[PDB]
């Protein structure tokens, strides 16, 4: 009945938006444009490309249409006007942070990143004048009352990478609207499947899209996603001169693939972490588990506001401390000992002997790591099978 | 003694014993890596085990075309990324800091001058530019804040050469790192770390892949310096990172660069030759040329002289987008190094927004023509030109 | 022991035998070398665990092989560059002049092409008889009959053989049973755990799942891939599959019973609507309680698939309005992608035939087939609902 | 006409026909869709003006297929899964029941297997002879004489085939002549030009050239490269290249000419110094003026190639301590990589061989093969000479 005004599914977009094989000799699959150059038929053509006038290509690290596909996609399934891909998730982010700041602007941060995030902002951007705060985005009070008139960009992850952070996104868009710094936030958790930060009203999203979007582990790849004017601007100011985080048309490909399935895998990644969680939550020798899908989560209402299913990662800790860990991590024999995140196989870190083994117990809880914590990145294998080998693994490491 | 470059750039660095005798290596497509152990995996992230755990850090294939591009640089050490821009900036944002200076080249690469100026360079860092062939002039420019001394030689759009050895000493007495953009020669026509230079950087899109379908990037230097650019520049603020299936088509690439660049140089040369005696041609760049007015420097450092040619027409703008129009072999592109050979006249392409003054002062004549000579039959790329020019006029 | 799931992402491999890589590395390589001449010599001899030549056989190859094997409970697997490549390189291989092959009433035209007009023609007899009858099977046996050969569901009815009841009268009068497990595969039906001897794939579509690469599996008995590998590949097809796509379908596995389990929710659907809609003459869908073999099929298979036949009451124009009306579903032969295909044999691949030529082959004017794909199904019911508006 | 090497990286591919694209992109999908049903109908009927299915046809596969033709000389074009696939889907199509194909006196052992073991023992008669001996030649034809096929230069001697004259005998006999072109290529040799109807080549040799794809592809006539396509690959063998690896192939191809020069330079250099060396027999090698048929090589081949086959004094033993203590080359099967490669039969390939069968075979008990590679020749040299003094 309801005619053809009505948005398509979004299994439906992520398969076929943006592309009529039609335009391509019929190819069911887009053919690959693994090319470092394009060319002109004249030389005013040319000129047009370079000057403003002209829809077209010229060079692959500008723009490509393999690349342009997996952008358009991207723009649907988040709600944005445009995409951006780019050789990592580090290059969308620096990408886009090189873009929007100069010396003399402020950043407000959530108060937990990524690894590198932290790195880029502390070790990177902000040793070149860019003014750096922390604040607890969950606070919408003390948010406001760390905006300043120099707060340019406002940056942080929900849920935040590791702890399960989360931040009202509208209620800091809102913030923002009424003192005028651009939102930006990492939505590779998540991913468009699961939340929509532009649709909240954000500026734009970036993500890891060797995480989760790719799904299989064997790519790295960034996106951005925003208004047309925002993305244009970090296309040909952050990716063209100041990264040149150029994503190949290859693993654009493949990313695009991978994209095919996104729907089918998040609902398994979810459905196995919130039975995995559950179990979890009944095991003795599990002290304390934050998991989205349960109601002991600190932040659970604001995880079902915003988030449409509860997402894959677990963390835990177990008692008995760094031994348990140790035990626990060493008994693993279907999860694998690894970092990264959203790969059909299941991945385990222990933080306290793994990432963060070099240091001391003092200071690993500044930071906020227990000798006994362990991120689960819950995979695609049988439940039965994942249940079986953290329960043998939690009877080593008792 | 040391195999020869041929010999090098097939086999450096691989032994098919180590991969179940695969005389290709495989692909190591993957992004993260396992450990059997959380000891194991503890040794990686401080770097005391020499293994894997982050394709963005580091990957197997992408190791063995980094190992493989040292050799061929003589450097101790490579680092492979997405692009030349890449590999460029992945290095400047590591080697500078508010305050400093870098003294640059009179004349780069349009995306590089873009960088520095618009980029960087509005983070507080210090630009010079300073002709890097007059060495009185590089002197009386070094100032403290100096820490970086960056050009292209030869260099867009006359093919000006600069004196590496003679820069290096300079820098030598200053403390600075010299950054060499080796892009157009390759490590088979000039070394410059083997002339004193610090690092090299390269647009890999260029010659070393040599077929135009992928873009990349390399840094060669010293264990130190490139360390510092890949856990800095790469790892935090560039994020530039190679994909394993285009440093294995690299690699592939490298395998016949050697002839590449021959078959390249040798119909330049042929093609130099002839455009330098045409009447519709006012001058010409190419360092083959005895005319050429640094053929004893560019003799010193190359060993070959190059695939690229610049001319400039009589006729102005208008000649240019006559011949450009009329070429039916040779494409108009931007790029170079492929296997294809490439024209553009920059007055009616890239710099075609701007006006006669501006680009005067940006150094493009209204006539420049640039050529990328490619692979094909020179009878077939001089009938092309040929006709190009009779339609010129 | 683990799951269906878990052996599809994990079988066969270890990480820590190739670096810790994660993901397998991919090895595009043709040719492997030797430490010595020795060890070269066993190779080529049989009795060393090792490579020489990627037709032959390679470690990327191997991986999904192997993994293959384990999804369809088989001891060996075998990977060839299309569906045709299994097919071809598995009959050259277990027939010769003399030699009869039985063979299902319907097939996919280029396996019918394959037997009349291929192998066929160098002395090798067929005859066809309908699989679900076994009385009419054991009745056509004779000791000539070396191989029985059928899809199981089968081309244009999704007409289903008993395989159990077919093993069983292959192993009273000797004879080896292939099956084509192409449109169930391994996680919906697993021929091999019925009896059956060698169970073939065009892995171009369910397995690989994508659209983007062609590829052929062969499972079975250690003894019969090997003669397989080694004669039927080796030296008379040469159907070498490419590492690059022997990757790319083991990355289509990885999800391979999440994307089934939608096919078939989403077929489901749209057989049910098919059913009730006035256009609509008769629909052959194995979950329909309507489906002749209804029984056999919940028997065997553990869900009813993603493809759909059904026939048209206004006939083959009926059918071309149809298929032309389509917007969302795509007009193509194969199946078995994310894609939605649908296709129309008497306008498109048997177009150029009489009515009566193609009734002679089995092929109804109004017969349309659907491979249901995995857009959301109330876009998938939107397109088939005005292109059958459009069919009158 | 333009030059070898312009159509090597040019022919068949404008940009402006691909949105600029200077290299042309790869078309990694298996099916492609129809606009109408009736636009699909004519792919099927006969025309073709499109595409369908990449097993039949694809555009990257078209492009490989055209400028392969090019540069041969041909109408046509086709490209396969390997070597092998372009082999049997040749003959498969030509022959059935009753013809007579007469053979090159040696062929590659995997054609010697397929014409002995395969299509051999479906009906088709075989026979050797040398087809150097034309009086031999025309002695041997017979009424049911359908093919002659033959490598040259062939294996082990590198002996040479006198195509123009085999060509006559097969034109007054109404017999199509298939050569084997892999170890020249159509920089070296054209055979088409020479009065064959048909080559073949494994393009995993020296068309790729960089060891990392298999593949195969048929040049001749458009009528007879229709029919191996429509029969011979699509329904008796299914090999299909991928179009990945068709593209890798394409790369190889815009170098082919000057990896040729240098293969061929090399091998001279080491031709003519182990013609001068105590430890060796004899050799075989086109470009040394002792070769015994080097004016009719020099007739066929513009350069002398970059394969060298020469005996050890020594036999069987001197080959071992010769090919154990290559440090450089390496010790494998295939040829035309970058990466020079040698093996020596008698302890590799024929290794669980007796000395008994190998005498009457070419196989001689000291007979090294060397594929030279493109390193630097001063370091090949070191290389030989170290292992000819651990020889003995
Ligand atoms: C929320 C978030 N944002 C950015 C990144 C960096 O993306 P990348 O540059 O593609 O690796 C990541 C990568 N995370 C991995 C990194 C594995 S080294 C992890 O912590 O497990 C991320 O999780
Ligand atoms: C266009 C092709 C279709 N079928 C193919 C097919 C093959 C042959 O498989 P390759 O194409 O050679 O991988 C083998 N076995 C079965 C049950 C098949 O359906 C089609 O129907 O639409
Ligand atoms: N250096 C080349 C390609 C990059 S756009 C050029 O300027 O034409
Ligand atoms: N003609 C090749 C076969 C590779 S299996 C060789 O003789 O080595
Ligand atoms: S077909």
């Amino acid at each position: 009945m309801h005619g053809s005004n009505k948005l398509p599914g979004f299994a439906t977009r992520a398969i076929h938006h943006g592309y009529d094989p039609q335009d391509h000799g019929g190819a069911l699959v887009p053919p690959v444009y693994q090319t470092a150059t394009f060319t002109f038929p004249t030389v005013e053509y040319g000129a047009a490309c370079f000057a403003g006038e002209q829809a077209g290509h010229f060079y692959s690290r500008i723009s490509n249409p393999t690349l342009n596909l997996l952008e358009a996609r991207m723009a649907s399934l988040e709600g944005g006007e445009a995409g951006l891909a780019l050789a990592s998730g580090m290059g969308a982010i620096t990408s886009t942070l090189w873009t929007l700041l100069r010396p003399g602007d402020e950043v407000l941060l959530g108060n937990t990143l990524y690894g590198h995030t932290f790195a880029f902002l502390h070790h990177g951007i902000g040793e070149f004048g860019v003014k750096l705060r922390h604040v607890d985005m969950a606070d919408l009070q003390a948010l406001e009352a760390a905006m300043t008139p120099a707060t340019r960009v406002i940056y942080f992850e929900s849920p935040a990478n590791p702890n399960m952070h989360m931040a009202d996104i509208a209620g800091v868009a809102k913030i923002a609207r009424k003192h005028g710094a651009t939102v930006v936030v990492d939505n590779t958790y998540c991913t468009p499947y699961l939340q929509r930060p532009l649709e909240l009203g954000a500026d734009l999203v970036v993500h890891s899209a060797t995480k989760y979007l790719s799904g299989h582990g064997d790519i790295t790849a960034g996106i951005v996603v925003g208004s047309q004017a925002l993305v244009d601007r970090i296309r040909l100011q952050g990716l063209k001169d100041m990264t040149g985080a150029v994503l190949s048309p290859h693993d654009a490909a493949l990313l695009m693939r991978g994209i095919k399935t996104l729907n089918l895998r998040m609902d398994r990644h979810c459905a196995n972490a919130q039975v995995l969680a559950e179990f979890l939550a009944r095991q003795p020798q599990v002290e304390l588990i934050h998991y989205p899908g349960l109601a002991s989560f600190p932040q659970y209402t604001l995880a079902r506001q915003q988030m449409s299913q509860p997402g894959g990662m677990i963390a835990f800790e177990l008692k008995g401390g760094i031994g348990a860990g140790r035990r626990f991590m060493n008994a693993l024999q279907l999860f694998s000992r690894a970092v990264s995140l959203g790969d059909a196989e299941s991945l385990a870190q222990h933080p306290a002997s793994m990432t963060h083994s070099s240091y001391t117990p003092e200071e690993r809880a500044h930071y906020g790591i227990s000798e006994g914590l362990v991120r689960l990145s819950v995979g695609l294998e049988d439940i039965d099978d994942l249940l079986a080998d953290v329960q043998q693994a939690l009877k080593a490491s008792a």
